[PDB]
DNA sequence: CGAACCTGGTCTTGACTCCATTGCCGGATTTGTATTAGACTGGCAGGGTTGCCCCGAAGCGGGCG
């Protein structure tokens, strides 16, 4: 929670997946966001091994 | 018993004053409408965190002509 921003919650679902949802509007898994920042698929194997 | 009175109003008549009530009539003001020729070309922007309940909508896994 920032003041005056927008807001971003990473919650662990009822499956052993992980919505991402940034700003009140549904959902995500993070690899989204992740390659969203710039992240590649063996840079998040090696962040998260 | 009558004469004369003077006074209760009762009502009218005429003369005079005042005053509203239109009626023009002109100036003040008030409201509406139109017109301005260099070019100018897709909004800010904010909030929002309760909880519970009922119901209806969109969707995903499941089977099938």
């Amino acid at each position: 929670i920032p003041s005056r921003g927008a807001w971003l919650e990473f919650d662990v679902d009822k499956r052993d997946t992980v919505g991402v949802r940034i700003d009140r509007k549904r959902r995500q898994p993070v690899t989204v966001l992740l390659k969203a920042l710039g992240w590649t698929s063996e840079q998040i194997v090696e962040r998260f091994g």
